[PDB]
């Protein structure tokens, strides 16, 4: 091609500095004053910035690259999860829309912000499946399902990505974190994952591939072993695998100082060994630590490494500044020169209905007793609980360049639509914790937390006399945001005791009570579903999010989110995913005994399962319908099933398809999700929803990892949730 | 060999029908009752019997085989998991003792009383690594370390076997579960388990090996899957594994129903499929549900297995029997034709002696404030809570034979130990659980647990009356057997609710607070290492347990025992074990990050580490000395302390060596126990400990399970808990 042309050339320019500066990935900080990191880039000694992120702080770096010898463009980039300037939902609430327009438009929108602000990169997306609660990422990700996790993996790199890497509104995707993170061992972040390599490619590898084959430019390793070998020197994982396997032809990006942290996972025992390690494992570009600048050329001269090693690594940066555009014009993304200077942050520069439409989409009924929700726009209000008020909270964790003065409260929103009404009355009620070790935790670093000084015992009796005086009272409680980001773990699921011990007075009261809950993972609801009149999950809905969120209490949106991760009963149960193997003694309805798997001292199953999530209607399903009883290879199947609104008001449900394989030659899981549908009806609306199913559905690795559909029965459920389904078996002959 | 010739010669006369019934293990009950059975073993239908436990029931069934053709002997077995009929420890508090030698003794106590009774066989030592404190069969192993469960499964199958399998006072073990059956996610009994082989290889299979290697003569095998195929249906593990690379030439024993199980699994959709997979895997003998005898001479007819399938599997049985000595007379075990009869359950056929200097060597004392214990005999002494006169939790889950009005409970201990030099005063003072469903879970099958039928207030009343008129509270708390018992996972680790609240109650006396556990896990300890002035752990001490306790708290007995699990802040923090991976970011107990491997909300680290336990005396070790900073190949190196006894009474103390290899082809555990020295010292004496170290002590699986040391550093830690040590290098050539 004229690329790999363009490249060789290039290459044969370069000295091995030069080759080895493209490797070096840093950030402006106490590592890298800007002074410093200016006068490296000017030297040739840089490839890429990341956590720079304004058009003028852009332009002043690459303005430095003029100065160098060959003048190789750098690229920029940033953590574009959920939003680059509006922020949408965290992306576990992003999954709950089970709409992959509604995804496409988060990314396509982030794309269009960062790339505006001269980013060509993105650390995103997040597609780490996440089976333990506990972990303070699960925030990042789209739950526990590999089939909706790999459907939105490629959803979001091609939204990222566009039809060309050169577009000024693209930007390159760095999928993360490859792989395995979500499995870190108790929940911890950074710890030990250890699992089968059947269990690795039938579930947790393919959103990874699916990233892969959407195209995605970038690949950002990850901090923790695979059974024994940290991800950043695993040659199996980034070279036989990702380059040989999969075909990947991009660039890999270790994390944060990955590199030296392999003298503390015991890989090394020098900063030498490490740099050998990563580079010979398959890492290209190494973040933060210059480990790789410090290190390289001892190696290759005492012929520890191999120049094919460098010229690997420097031909994946190249190529990756080639497909964005930026040796036929570094500034694509930077505007002209002379263009006016302008206000980052304008008002006019967001995308407040786009936030909106999709954190409405994502926003989960849990309970609605009798009737209580929709609200009418009338009456007096108590709003009451710490994340009521708090822009921090709304906009979730990796909020990238998210302004929370710019935030919509849930406060807030209720106030806008009510306007004159309806009177509001606000309580904080407790604060986000009543553990100051928790307190001082969150507020270490940045203070993120608003303390209310006064005993709990005082904001008690504030709320209590505020709820008194009001017909029904709407509690915000839950997460703050740092509760559930990176190295956040937490022990307990429940709602913070503070704001449990709120809930349960204000339940004493008397009067009808709403709770909507924001929170970065599943929580522990058990009281909660027991005793509150209505729970909307509405996760940290982003920059409009408390206008999203009164769009559903007022019944102006109806709520058709559905959850992506299984809400276990208590901590205690973890792990709890939809997708479990049978055992030789299940415990489900049909098999209650004393001898079966499960615990005695609590409820068993999730209190809500993968799937779950009401409406203010009501849906009826016909009963299901396959094409034939038999599917020679080669062929597709269809599963009919017509859907009907069968309630009084138009909303939207998901209906999900799921697979089960009951005799194979491992066992296989009690249902796998393998299609769905989500469809908005108006009252007594029909629609007939077709599935296809074809051999690619019905295929597993087995224990020699053989990728295998075995002839005999397969069983097709259809339902509204992963629990309220009917089934239909064929044959695969 | 003799053996050898006799089995083809015996073979070369059967029937097909007649090798298939030697397959055929069968129990008394509902789905055989006794008359039809007896009948089927005049047949040759019936190749063993299990859980008929006395002579004359014994006799009577070896007497049936007389009319056989080949009158081919039965053998007998039953579950003698931690005694027979004089009930020790249950395991876990066993392995607390830290001495071979007293488990040893259990065991060959256990084989003495079982074969007094005619059986042949005991399904155990159950070896089975616990890392996960929720579940209900961590009673029943020795712990969660490799090193000293191997050396245990060792000496548990030498003590049950003897010098002869044939002497009249052996018993054959049956080493279970294999495998891995205490890797259960979630904790959850017969659940999923899914790990790397190097994790698998190095830390999990070694105890199998040890029981194989020690010679035992049956392997029982697991219900759950490995790595999503069966451990009944898992022909690498049974044959590949098992037979091929470790030589094991005994015989291989379904669980129970297990084959028909893999139905359930999906393995199979019929029972003559379940059949097949487990013949050909390589399980021999098929307990309770008859698909061998059903199935297999229609599977050999249609050509689906071949007969060497049969003749392995009978050949096994054969071998079992010859080595028992039963060829050579059927009624080794069960005296003379015209012995008088007896009562089985006699005092005196019980080993009380025994069972006591047994179980005073497990406990193990976690707090001592100010010297509260050893407690004098003077004075007035409140008993309290719902364990103090337990007979039937004392002798623990897994009792076998074990006759709960037998049972010293702690209440008689301390009224034997004191006579009338202290006073005591009993209060039940709670239930044992508060919530009815747990109740009645409980006493689904038996009346197991005693419910006052009291008001929970009324019982705490009269609890604190009683500690008002005392000096000091001995409040007997913690969990009844049947919560830690097969099937009987646990979400939530602490001590009961209806006894937390006693045990609150109970403090705000201001009486000093003497805690005495009872338990069958590691439980969430944290109020209690506040609060209780002192807490012995007496885990379920079996039939003299009471006595045994007794010794320890009146200083009879200096605790010595050691913790051979870490006990878990809460629940969610499982899991948590000592011999864990560093990770990329670890945390720093005395300067600890935000971004590290952790939780947040709560402390950090087990509350009581492996290897923990106290003393009423104090001592001291030396500096710890290596006999070289470097080790060649094939030599050996000297780790070397002095211990003192710097206290004022005499006592034990174990001395625990452990390993780090810092640089590695895989990240290697923080620390792994390679050796320790029990020592028991009179105040002022001194001991030199010399451990010996060498290549083998350095190996490891790698990625490729290539099971070598690596030439670098090794780092060795001496202490009397795996915490608090000291560190010397040395470097492997
Ligand atoms: O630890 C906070 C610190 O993390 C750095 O690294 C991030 C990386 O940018 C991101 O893509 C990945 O998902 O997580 C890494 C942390 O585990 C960030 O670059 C820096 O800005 C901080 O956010
Ligand atoms: O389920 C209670 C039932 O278990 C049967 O099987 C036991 C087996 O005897 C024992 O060796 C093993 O460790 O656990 C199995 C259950 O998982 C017993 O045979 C029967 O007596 C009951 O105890
Ligand atoms: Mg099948
Ligand atoms: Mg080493």
């Amino acid at each position: 091609t004229d690329k790999e042309r363009f490249i060789a050339s290039l290459m044969a320019r370069m000295s091995n500095a030069e080759k080895i500066g493209q490797l070096r990935l840093v950030s402006v900080g106490a590592d890298h004053p800007k002074e410093a990191l200016m006068a490296d880039i000017r030297a040739g000694k840089v490839g890429a910035i990341f956590n720079t992120v304004t058009r003028p702080d852009i332009r002043a770096m690459q303005d430095q690259v003029r100065h160098s010898r060959l003048k190789i463009p750098l690229f920029h980039a940033y953590d574009v999860a959920h939003g680059h300037r509006t922020i949408f939902p965290i992306s576990l609430g992003l999954a709950a829309s089970w709409d992959p327009e509604v995804v496409a438009r988060s990314a396509r929108i982030s794309a269009l912000e960062a790339s505006a602000d001269g980013l060509d990169m993105s650390f995103s997306p997040m597609v780490d499946i996440t089976r333990d609660a506990r972990w303070g990422r699960v925030s990042e990700g789209f739950g526990e399902d590999t089939y909706l996790t790999s459907l939105l993996s490629g959803v979001m790199v091609r939204a990222y990505q566009g039809s060309n890497l050169a577009a000024p509104d693209s930007i390159m995707a760095a999928v993360k974190h490859f792989a395995l993170y979500g499995a870190a061992e108790g929940g911890r972040d950074y710890n030990t994952v250890d699992m089968s390599l059947p269990r690795m490619f039938q579930d947790y590898l393919p959103p990874y591939k699916a990233a892969v084959d959407a195209g995605a430019g970038a690949v950002m390793v990850s901090l923790n072993t695979i059974n024994g070998v940290p991800a950043t020197a695993n040659r199996w994982l980034l070279t036989d695998l990702l380059r040989q396997q999969w075909g990947f032809k991009g660039l890999t990006i270790s994390n944060h100082g990955a590199v030296k942290e392999l003298i503390k996972h015991g890989l090394a025992g020098n900063e030498r060994d490490a740099t050998r390690l990563a580079i010979q494992a398959g890492v290209d570009m190494n973040m933060n630590d210059d480990l790789y600048s410090t290190w390289l050329p001892k190696l290759l001269a005492a012929g520890e490494i191999d120049q094919a090693d460098i010229d690997r690594a420097c031909r994946d940066v190249l190529a990756a500044k080639y497909d964005l555009g930026l040796f036929a014009d570094p500034y694509r993304r930077l505007g002209k020169p002379d263009d006016p200077p302008f206000d980052t942050n304008a008002e006019s520069r967001l995308h407040r209905q786009a936030a909106r439409e999709v954190a409405r989409e994502g926003l989960v009924l849990l309970k609605n007793r009798d009737g209580l929700l929709p609200l009418k726009k009338q009456g007096r209000i108590a709003v009451i609980g710490p994340l009521a008020k708090s822009q921090r909270d709304v906009i979730g964790s990796w909020s990238a360049a998210g302004v929370p003065r710019q935030a919509v409260t849930v406060y807030q929103g209720l106030a806008n639509a009510v306007g004159e009404r309806a009177t509001l009355l606000y309580a904080k009620g407790a604060n986000v914790s009543g553990d100051q070790a928790i307190l001082d935790y969150l507020n270490s670093y940045n203070p993120e937390v608003e303390v209310d000084p006064r005993s709990a015992e005082a904001m008690l009796e504030e709320a209590l006399r505020t709820a008194r005086d009001a017909d029904l009272v709407v509690a915000v409680v839950g997460e703050s945001q740092g509760m559930a980001h990176e190295a956040s773990s937490r022990t307990d699921l429940r709602i913070p005791a503070s704001q449990r011990r709120l809930l349960k007075a204000l339940k004493a009261t008397g009067k009808p009570l709403v709770l909507v809950l924001m929170n970065g993972r599943p929580l522990s609801l058990g009281w909660e579903q027991e005793n509150a009149d209505a729970i909307l999950e509405t996760w940290f809905s982003g920059t409009e999010g408390g206008n999203a969120i009164a769009d559903v209490l007022f019944g102006e949106h109806n709520p058709s989110g559905k959850l992506t991760m299984s809400f276990p009963r208590s901590v205690g149960q973890v792990p709890v995913y939809y997708n479990h193997l049978n055992t030789g003694r299940p415990m489900d309805h049909d098999n209650p005994g004393k001898y079966t798997s499960r615990y005695f001292d609590e409820a068993n199953g999730p209190l809500y399962p993968f799937g779950y999530g009401l409406s203010y209607t009501e849906f009826s399903l016909s009963p299901l319908r396959l094409s034939s009883e038999r599917l020679a290879r080669g062929a597709t199947l269809e599963a009919r099933v017509t859907l009907s609104n069968s309630g009084k008001r138009a909303g939207a449900t998901v209906v999900q398809l799921y697979l089960q394989d009951p005799v194979a030659s491992l066992s296989r899981p009690v249902k796998e999700l393998r299609g769905f549908r989500k469809v908005m009806l108006e009252p007594g609306e029909s629609r007939e929803i077709v599935f296809r199913l074809g051999e690619a559905d019905l295929k597993f690795y087995d224990s020699q990892l053989r990728h295998t559909a075995e002839p005999g029965e397969f069983k097709v459920f259809v339902g509204l949730d992963s629990a309220q389904t009917e089934s239909r078996s064929f044959t695969l002959l």
